[PDB]
């Protein structure tokens, strides 16, 4: 893949990703739930909300087939990734989380097709609410 899909890929698994991190303990979780009934969560040490969001996208790319829809609510993650795929297109190959954004880009290009979309957090979107509950458990006191 060298460019993202403009629209959802019909017949491809859709991953709803999210991450949460505790400001005090710096413990966090990254994870996904999919429309095919799969879930995964991993716990991360010494992490940040932004890092968990990138890690969740990495997990979705690792565990998905060659065509995949990924729905994030992270403005940062979508922004920093998008900035890469556009750069690539016009300038060719970030300061924070550089190793991780690179791992993600290297995953993306090996896919056949990827649709990556943003939705607003805590607005009742079903898959998104489910994964948020998963990664926030034991991490985020209250909303
Ligand atoms: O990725 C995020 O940026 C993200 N941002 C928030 C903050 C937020 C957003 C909307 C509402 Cl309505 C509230 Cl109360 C808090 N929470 C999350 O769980 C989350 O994943
Ligand atoms: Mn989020
Ligand atoms: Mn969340």
């Amino acid at each position: 893949m060298y460019q993202l899909e403009k629209e959802p890929i019909v017949g491809a698994e859709t991953f709803y990703v999210d991450g949460a991190a505790n400001r005090e303990t710096k413990l966090g979780k990254a994870g996904y739930v999919t429309n095919r009934g799969r879930q995964k969560v991993v716990t991360l040490t010494d992490t940040t909300n932004q890092k968990t969001e990138l890690q969740a996208i990495y997990l979705a790319l690792q565990d998905s087939g060659l065509e995949v829809n990924i729905v994030t609510d992270s403005q940062y993650a979508l922004g920093i990734i998008t900035q890469w795929i556009h750069n690539w297109k016009k300038r060719g190959w970030p300061v924070k989380n550089v190793d991780l954004v690179n791992q993600i880009i290297e995953q993306l290009i090996k896919k056949e097709k990827v649709y990556l979309a943003w939705v607003p957090a805590h607005k009742g979107i079903g898959g998104n609410e489910q994964v948020d509950k998963l990664v926030s458990a034991g991490i985020r006191k209250v909303l």
